[PDB]
């Protein structure tokens, strides 16, 4: 049961990076798990229901790397802490590129792929804000913008500049500057006055 | 000739309020042009181009604008200077919202959307980062990063976050809040050791 499942998804995973989703058919994924057309549909109603369950296991899977993160004090100088986080995102979805560009390319078409990264974002953007209000109140940053709107700003800054390098396209920042980049902008723009 | 060609773009660009691209038909923007359904064919292969067409319209005048701006000496303190040209695309992208939209979720399925917008992109951070460069030549911006890539996480943070807003996406910044929250973000990150 759990095993045709997970061929399946391995199977779609693998096709993503070859080609986008429309260029795969449901007879690709069957044969790739070694399943007939009619058990596939068995586990999945579409194979754009297989790619929402890639997104929300890789989706799922930075955010428990960030719980991982904030539950544990460590937490060097500012700079470090929070390259350590931006890192997650980095190293999540920079391990998962195809998946990523096809979740992207289906958010515009799949109000549930645009509901599952916003629920993401939501949270992610939430505890950004959470960690610069408690750097303004232990007196390391100073109080200039409002918290959540510089989150949001950065967060996004975060998924474009990210997927612009995993996908290759120009303009980009290189995949190798990227993180430096991001790290200033975040550091400068939070601790700045 | 020309008058028939402006009644189809005008069309166009009222209908994409209400609805998307795959929603209007041939059909509709003939009628509303006042003109037959060959006639359209005339004017324009498809639906599609005439979206390009009105994208490339809407591009084209932000171009002009920041030329202008350019050419002229004017420039205040230097946050003033930046907040004059992001402003130039919060208000022509601003005016023209539903182009806009369509022509982001267009870039995904389209080759020559994504090609025009590639193109314009590399013109404002080229200019981006050619601003950055003359400001650590007058000593005023310390030398951090590499001002390119700088540029670019800028200006793709500026494309998300505007489009965003314009959109009403949750999360994003309101429309109202957007300027103040780009320019802080440039400013500290540009003048910031």
């Amino acid at each position: 049961g759990d095993d045709r499942e997970l061929a399946i998804l391995a199977t779609a995973e693998n096709l993503l990076e070859d080609r986008p989703l429309a260029d795969i058919s449901v007879d690709d994924l069957a044969k790739g798990a070694g399943i007939s057309r009619p058990t596939f549909y068995f586990y999945f109603p579409s194979k754009e229901a297989v790619l929402l369950t890639l997104l929300d296991r890789v989706v799922n899977q930075a955010d428990m790397a960030l719980q991982t993160l904030a539950e544990n004090p460590a937490d060097t100088d500012r700079e470090n802490m929070w390259r350590t986080g931006i890192n997650v995102f980095f190293e999540t979805f920079g391990s998962h590129k195809a998946v990523t560009r096809a979740g992207q390319a289906a958010r515009a078409t799949s109000v549930e792929v645009a509901e599952l990264w916003s629920t993401f974002m939501q949270k992610w953007i939430a505890y950004t804000a959470a960690v610069i209000d408690a750097e303004r109140d232990r007196g390391a940053a100073p109080r200039t913008l409002p918290a959540h709107e510089l989150a949001t700003a950065l967060n996004l800054m975060n998924e474009r500049t990210l997927f612009a390098s995993f996908a290759g396209e120009q303009p980009s920042v290189p995949e190798a500057r990227v993180l430096d980049t991001l790290v200033h902008i975040w550091v400068t723009s939070i601790y700045g006055e």
